[PDB]
């Protein structure tokens, strides 16, 4: 029953998911002046050359592109991480207008959207077990600003008309997620949570400093999706972001000076 509306949105989630008021919730505001450069942090290793995308799905909260995670084909390592994390899916959060949509913020600045590339720690064997562990998941977060088009996003944009409503999916093979990355892998990192129910406190967040640019036409296509199922009153899938949560006793570390 949870969603992003007045009666089921983020301010309501704690009733079914009390960890919503926990000690390591996401997203957060990244205060750039307070984040500590950590020279012990390693470069991130993003190994997506053998990625195998499977499907694209409207799940009623976002759209997601799903990958074969049954072998080490597209993996995240290094950075703040110990061990190997397999790419399972990516999805986005976005706004009704360009001045909101991101989940993380940077010195209170909201971006138009935020891409989450979701990975799970192979030492737990499957994602269901990983979400029960404090180091179970690593989510790579990438901000989107509106300007020039992102060519590597266009294949995604062009199939969204086929998954307009909740429950629709389509074949989405041979998609290369490397086409969604910025030039720099400079990042901030902190321990946090899933940003949607069940809000499990299982995520090492890795948020890239450099946004990607997408065009107004690309983000407009996101905003034509629907939260509702076919047949139900049409409610545009916009503003599917959770606001910044209290940092509490956490330190955000920077990979860069
Ligand atoms: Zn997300």
């Amino acid at each position: 029953h949870w969603g992003y509306g007045k009666h089921n949105g983020p301010e309501h989630w704690h009733k079914d998911f009390p960890i919503a008021k926990g000690e390591r919730q996401s997203p957060v505001d990244i205060d750039t002046h307070t984040a500590k450069y950590d020279p012990s942090l390693k470069p991130l290793s993003v190994s997506y050359d053998q990625a195998t995308s499977l499907r694209i799905l409207n799940n009623g909260h976002s759209f997601q592109v799903t990958f074969d995670d049954s072998q080490d084909k597209a993996v995240l390592k290094g950075g703040p991480l110990d061990g190997t994390y397999r790419l399972l899916q990516f999805h986005f959060h976005w706004g009704s207008l360009d001045g909101q949509g991101s989940e993380h913020t940077v010195d209170k600045k909201k971006y138009a959207a935020e891409l989450h590339l979701v990975h799970w720690n192979t030492k737990y064997g499957d994602v269901g077990k990983a979400v029960q562990q404090p180091d179970g998941l690593a989510v790579l977060g990438i901000f989107l600003k509106v300007g020039s088009a992102k060519p590597g996003l266009q294949k995604v944009v062009d199939v969204l008309d086929s998954i307009k409503t909740e429950g629709k999916s389509a074949d989405f093979t041979n998609f290369d997620p490397r086409g969604l990355l910025p030039e720099s892998l400079d990042y901030w990192t902190y321990p946090g949570s899933l940003t949607t129910p069940p809000l499990a406190e299982c995520v090492t967040w890795i948020v890239l400093k450099e946004p990607i640019s997408v065009s107004s036409e690309q983000v407009l296509k996101f905003r034509k999706l629907n939260f509702n199922g076919e047949g139900e009153p049409e409610e545009l899938m916009v503003d599917n972001w959770r606001p910044a949560q209290p940092l509490k006793n956490r330190q955000i570390k920077a990979s860069f000076k």
